[PDB]
């Protein structure tokens, strides 16, 4: 089993053409609605389905059957993205194709910078046979704009864009440590397109670049893809009754 | 549960013990009876720990479990293992060791030796050894100085540039933000520059332990490195000879 080495999911993300990726928050979206949504993602040509949230409780009992219901509705890989908790590490369930593991390089708490990875692997394989574990996508995760919620929870400080000094240090780490992916996120604002370009030009060719946060239009998706993002994530735009119209606009 | 990667007793002792020399016994070259004779002397000098370390090893578990047990019966000092990892296995480990020094070779061109060795080692934990009997892990930034094709060929290391502080400062930023426990500055064929030691001491947090080793053969060298800010000054080869008692007395005095 690849585990922390590159596997099937990373290969699919590297070779698929760039595009939008819908993110289903499984603790806010009822499983029946997630299944209806998942059936549409497949038709649009998205590369994967991400299940992600800042908050979670009773993870294993909720997520194992939630992941199975989504997998029955779409052939796309199902990737989990959640923060770790001291004493447990990152949450995991069998059936997920991959876990996106964020190393929060801008956090003031070394647990969220990377020690969460050590706690997670110490606990591996735990309850799940090694042969059935999801693959791990080792990711540099950076936050942009004022965000006291993630700051309070994970210790993140917004990345300073007054110079490229801080991002240049993250680029050196992303390259030398052989991270698989970089995830640029803004909870309350927008990751700057020029930061996306700086990362695309500074990363190796096989390092996958995700951008998300407040993407609500196809124009925003296009601008980020033109700036070099491999995938543009969006969750909140579809957390409403008229999600089918919003999805068609974002994917158009 | 074992502290494992969290700070434990061995790190607390390294943090609080008086700075000084630390002898490193290569267990694949030094016979165990000589290691035991050495261990008794290191105890008298009040060194902080006994390191068992080597670039090379074979049949690790069967050789090291009895070797560590004999050294532990000879000294009350913590026994710390320091060896390179191997893809497919991670770092080598035996029960009985108090701690394993885990080197993140930040200057390597191979990401396995930069840090993925840590992921393979923890994945494999607990493995063949019960959780409660595992050694503590000392998370360490490991940096090499001077021409060294042996470590370059084995682990992908490139000598750290001392032409400016650009490279070193990036390693300090990582050492601090990632919360490494220790920094180990090593030169196989030359000497780590005392000024680099001082730059690291000034740049590290107060609880980050700084080790320097490589070609230390005299007490004057130990004093110079301790005066430059090293917490511990390692030495192996100086004692790999018949007149080791004289050499130890000169390095420790
Ligand atoms: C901070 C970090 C990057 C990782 C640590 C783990 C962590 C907190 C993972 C949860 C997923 C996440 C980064 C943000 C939540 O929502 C956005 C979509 O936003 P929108 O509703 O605005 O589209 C998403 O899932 O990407
Ligand atoms: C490259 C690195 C720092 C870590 C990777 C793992 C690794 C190769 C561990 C083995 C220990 C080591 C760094 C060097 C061997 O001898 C010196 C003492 O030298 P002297 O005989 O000149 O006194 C020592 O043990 O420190
Ligand atoms: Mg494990």
């Amino acid at each position: 089993p690849p585990l922390w080495r590159p596997g099937r999911v990373l290969a699919r993300l590297r070779e698929h053409q760039p595009g939008p990726v819908h993110i289903i928050d499984p603790f806010k979206v009822p499983v029946t609605e997630a299944v209806e949504k998942a059936a549409e993602l497949t038709r649009l040509g998205f590369a994967a389905v991400l299940l992600a949230s800042t908050d979670y409780e009773s993870f294993e009992s909720h997520m194992e059957p939630y992941v199975a219901a989504v997998k029955a509705a779409t052939p796309l890989p199902v990737v989990l993205h959640f923060p770790p908790r001291p004493g447990a590490g990152f949450p995991v369930v069998r059936g997920a194709d991959a876990l996106l593991l964020p190393a929060l390089l801008g956090s003031g708490d070394d647990y969220f910078v990377w020690k969460s990875f050590l706690e997670t692997l110490a606990a591996f394989p735990g309850r799940i046979p090694r042969e059935e574990w999801p693959e791990l996508l080792l990711t540099v995760a950076l936050t942009f704009g004022e965000d006291p919620r993630t700051g309070d929870l994970l210790g993140t400080v917004p990345v300073s864009t007054a110079s490229t000094e801080e991002i240049d240090r993250y680029l050196h780490v992303a390259r030398a440590f052989g991270f698989h992916m970089v995830y640029l996120y803004s909870r309350n604002e927008h990751v700057p397109p020029e930061v996306v370009r700086h990362f695309r030009k500074g990363l190796g060719p096989d390092q996958v670049l995700f951008v998300s946060g407040n993407v609500r239009s196809g124009r925003q998706v296009t601008e980020y893809l033109d700036s070099g993002a491999d995938y543009v994530g969006f969750a909140g735009a579809l957390e409403q009754p008229d999600w089918r119209s919003a999805l068609a606009e974002i994917a158009g």
